[PDB]
């Protein structure tokens, strides 16, 4: 077959299409990739070679196999943000992701996933009670800062519980964000010109340091406590693991915060965009109230729920379909292997352009958004917004939940307007790394009216 993809030209190749990458950002440079040459295509980032696929069949064997369970990114980019052999997210030491992402998994599933419906729907039941801290004169509200707020609310409720500053913690994760995108596929060059990289260290520290006050408390109130066996939270595990020596405390605190930031990283981004596709789309608003009406009714929202929603389960994957957050997943290959009759060295970085896949693939009406998409069962082999197997999202079960529980408590509530011209699609839209709405820009608020 033979690997297609932009020219070698001795050092320019692996120049511009890196250039390409650092100028466009991740997202949309790999849709351009991908649109020009082939859905299986070559590419440079750093000096390393990598695949950039949005081929189904490609994208089913790499989640699938064992072998490709690490991602990629700058060493120096990584141990700045603290994810270089630490985490689970760019954790790509293989044997301690191995002994890491154990510890994620149990938090999030099980009991756990059966608190966290009762937990997301009581924390923004406290959140629309006090709406008066992100509405506006003219009524706006800042959906997106809500939407971080309790999501991180949610997430310490959960898995840390220790008293914190909301609003404080959330710009500052915000800005960890932002570092982390930065700084993760930057040449090393880049790291010696330090009046340029040290706006982000910076980023980095400030929330570094504030969860190092959280996580303190939360080893002091663990010595003495009340005998272990309550709820071992997520970061209770931890803590006893590394008492036990299983971890260390560099580890432990990293995967604390990268428990933390997850939620608000991607789901409040993720729920604004479904909360802007069911203003614009009315007859599916009504299809939502009614199932909420027949199902749940006026009651209070519980674990046996959330199966019955189903309505609302076409929505929440329509929506991450046609519009989604993540939309591409960085993998590595680590051993040699023929992938869709292609050679792939091990070493290989890889981009699943998986947004790219929900459009090119499978999909009754690919280009736009219609629970038509899912009135037939839907294969998964064909659809991964989560991604699947070894290394697929740890939350993968626990967001599906979270979305159901805080849609149904927003809906029930507010009848929910977008901003006079608005839709998602007109929306100043970054595309790299993740694909979140440019902040910078504006009228990204939305009005809450009562339903009665
Ligand atoms: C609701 C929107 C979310 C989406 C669309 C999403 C999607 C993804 C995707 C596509 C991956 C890449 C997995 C792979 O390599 O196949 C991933 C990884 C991951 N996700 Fe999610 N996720 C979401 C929410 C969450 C939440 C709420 C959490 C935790 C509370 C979470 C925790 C993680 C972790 C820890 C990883 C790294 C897994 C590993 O490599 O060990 N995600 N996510
Ligand atoms: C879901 C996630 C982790 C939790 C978090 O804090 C925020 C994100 C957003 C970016 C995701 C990432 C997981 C790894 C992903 C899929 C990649 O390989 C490229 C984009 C990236």
């Amino acid at each position: 077959s033979s690997i297609p993809g932009p020219g070698y030209c001795m050092g320019i190749g692996p120049l511009i299409s890196h250039g390409r990458f650092l100028w466009m950002g991740i997202g949309s440079a790999c849709n351009y990739y991908n649109r020009v040459y082939g859905e299986f295509m070559r590419v440079w980032i750093s000096g390393e070679e990598t695949l950039i696929i949005s081929k189904s069949s490609s994208m089913f064997h790499i989640m699938k196999h064992n072998h490709y369970s690490s991602r990629f990114g700058s060493k120096l980019g990584l141990q700045c943000i603290g994810m270089h052999e630490k985490g689970i997210i760019f954790n790509n030491n293989p044997e301690l992701w191995k002994t890491t992402r154990p510890f994620f998994m149990k938090a999030l599933s099980g009991p756990g996933l059966v608190r966290m419906v009762t937990v997301c729907a009581e924390s923004l039941k406290t959140h629309l009670d006090r709406l008066e801290e992100v509405t506006n004169e003219s009524g706006y509200v800042d959906v997106l800062t809500l939407l971080r707020r309790v999501m991180l609310d949610t997430s310490n409720t959960l898995f840390l519980r220790i008293p914190l500053d909301e609003s404080a913690i959330v710009v500052k994760i915000q800005g960890y964000f932002d570092a982390w995108q930065a700084l993760l596929i930057k040449p090393d060059i880049f790291f010696k010109i330090s009046w340029l990289y040290k706006k982000y260290e910076k980023s980095v520290k400030d929330l570094k340091d504030a969860i190092e006050v959280l996580i303190a408390e939360k080893r002091r109130r663990i010595s003495t406590e009340e005998k272990l066996e309550e709820c071992m939270d997520f970061a209770t595990e931890l803590i006893l693991a590394e008492k036990r020596g299983d971890l260390t405390r560099e580890n432990v605190n990293q995967c604390i915060l990268e428990m933390l930031i997850a939620a608000p990283d991607t789901m409040s981004v993720s729920l604004f965009f479904m909360l802007f596709l069911i203003a614009k789309h009315p007859n599916v608003e009504e299809a939502i109230i009614k199932e909420i009406q027949t199902v749940i009714g006026e009651r209070d929202i519980k674990i046996d729920d959330i199966q019955k929603l189903k309505v609302m389960e076409n929505f929440i994957y329509e929506s991450m379909r046609y519009q989604p957050v993540v939309d591409l997943v960085m993998r590595k290959a680590l051993e040699d292997d023929v992938i869709d009759g292609y050679p792939v060295k091990k070493g290989t970085n890889i981009i699943l352009n998986i947004g790219r896949m929900h459009r090119l693939e499978f999909f009754p009406k690919p280009n736009e958004f219609t629970l038509e998409n899912f009135a037939k069962n839907v294969p998964y082999r064909y659809f991964q917004p989560f991604g699947f197997g070894p290394r697929g999202c740890a939350g993968k079960y626990i967001a599906m939940v979270m979305m159901k529980a805080i849609l149904v408590t927003l809906l029930r509530r507010f009848h929910v307007k977008t901003l006079q011209g608005q839709c998602v699609e007109s929306i100043q839209k970054i595309h790299d790394l993740s694909l979140h709405p440019d902040e910078t820009k504006n009228m990204l608020e939305m009005i809450f009216t009562p339903r009665n």
